[PDB]
């Protein structure tokens, strides 16, 4: 059951969508892995935070460059 906590734990820091929670979630199975290895589900769960950490990256950067695009607009227009 303290498995079972931990899982569950986890899991809603996952579904929290919280991009610090998600970095939890994989730097706590990441480290479990190394020192006590993952069963099968942890490490499904594992790649899942893996990629929900990899989206969010990708969508800050587009995020960042659609700003920066709409700003250099502004500026080439305003000259």
């Amino acid at each position: 059951t303290n498995w079972s906590r931990r899982y569950k734990a986890n899991l809603e820091k996952l579904a929290s969508g919280d991009v610090n929670k998600v970095a939890e979630v994989v730097r706590d199975l990441w480290r479990r892995d190394q020192e006590r290895g993952l069963s099968a589900g942890e490490k499904r769960m594992l790649a899942k935070a893996r990629q929900i950490l990899v989206g969010e990256l990708a969508l800050a950067e587009s995020t960042d460059d659609a700003k920066a695009e709409t700003i250099l607009d502004e500026v080439l227009a305003a000259a």
